[PDB]
Order: C-alpha cells, then sequence, then structure tokens
C-alpha cells in the first residue's frame, strides 16, 4: 500500500495524479479516462468521431480496436454517475461522442 495523499514541507502530493475536482470532492481516474475527459471537454459542443478520439487518446498509429473508445466512455460515465455528471457525455449514434 502507498499513502493516498501526502503532505510534506507544505506540499500536497497525491499518489494518483489523475483526479478532477467536482463539488468540493474528487473523482479518481486513470490516465486514459482523464485524457478522454479532457479531449471531450476541450471540444465542448463539437461532436468527436470515434476514430478522432482514438487518434488523440490512444495514438494515430495505435493497433487497439476502435471499440476501446466505447469501453472507456462507459468507464467514464460510470465514474461520473455518483456525482450526477454522467449525462454530460452524449452518444451521437453512428458518429461518436460529445460534451454539450
Ligand atoms: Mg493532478
Ligand atoms: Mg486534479
Ligand atoms: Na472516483
Amino acid at each position: 500500500h502507498h499513502h493516498d495523499i501526502i503532505d510534506v514541507n507544505g506540499i500536497t502530493i497525491d499518489k494518483n495524479a489523475f483526479k478532477v475536482t467536482v463539488n468540493g470532492a474528487e473523482i479518481e481516474l486513470t490516465k486514459t479516462e482523464y485524457d478522454l475527459l479532457y479531449l471531450l471537454a476541450e471540444n465542448k459542443n463539437h461532436v468527436m468521431q470515434r476514430e478522432q478520439i482514438l487518434n488523440h487518446v490512444w495514438g494515430y498509429n495505435s493497433e487497439v480496436e476502435t471499440n476501446v473508445v466505447d469501453v472507456y466512455i462507459r468507464y467514464l460515465r460510470n465514474k461520473l454517475k455518483p456525482y450526477d455528471r454522467d449525462k454530460m457525455i452524449e452518444t451521437v449514434r453512428g458518429v461518436g461522442y460529445v460534451i454539450r
């Protein structure tokens, strides 16, 4: 076990850097979930096609199956659900995903 959060010399450092702040609390993510959320958020109101999300989050050269995007959208929605934030991630069937 590693201490979740450490304070030393007035510096606060969390074991897991990939957290976002919501309602005075924190949602704890993985790198890939965090990068996916960032992408969608930076592209608010602009629908992102699955292949574009794949390129930006997993890499233009990636050998991963494109449906990994759908998998991680589900993981991210599940992370947002306890904070009633999941509906911000909308599916555009046959295109991709968007935050409005
Ligand atoms: Mg951080
Ligand atoms: Mg943070
Ligand atoms: Na969490």
